[PDB]
């Protein structure tokens, strides 16, 4: 289970989500990695997993992120159905929902993102030769 394929499709994800740059993606999730370090792997999945769910829950009607143009129109729900196929992998993986969240720091979503496709990055290296 630890090192299944899964972890290639959250990598995928997190590509195709770390292309995007807009007003949405300057909106901000709570920086999970702001912590002192204290959790299992299943914790860290349940936790990133909780936090884009607040995300694209709370923002795929937002007006800042529906987009005046086709163009900006099609990016926004190319990014919703991306953080919900993420979640989707990253819930898959946490096999827990309860992991409370209580970090202050907020970081915008692509940070947050970039930094979560880096330890999805180390965990995939450890796991092949």
């Amino acid at each position: 289970h630890k090192c299944d394929i899964t972890l290639q499709e959250i990598i995928k994800d997190l590509n195709s989500l770390t292309e995007q740059k807009t007003l949405c993606t300057e909106l901000t999730v709570t920086d999970i990695f702001a912590a002192s370090k204290n959790t299992t792997e299943k914790e860290t999945f349940c936790r990133a997993a909780t936090v884009l769910r607040q995300f694209y829950s709370h923002h795929e009607k937002d007006t800042r992120c529906l987009g005046a143009t086709a163009q900006q129109f099609h990016r926004h729900k190319q990014l919703i159905r991306d953080l919900k196929r993420l979640d989707r992998n990253l819930w898959g993986l946490a096999g827990l929902n309860s992991c409370p969240v209580k970090e202050a720091n907020q970081s915008t979503l692509e940070n947050f993102l970039e930094r979560l496709k880096t330890i999805m990055r180390e965990k995939y290296s450890k796991c092949s030769s």
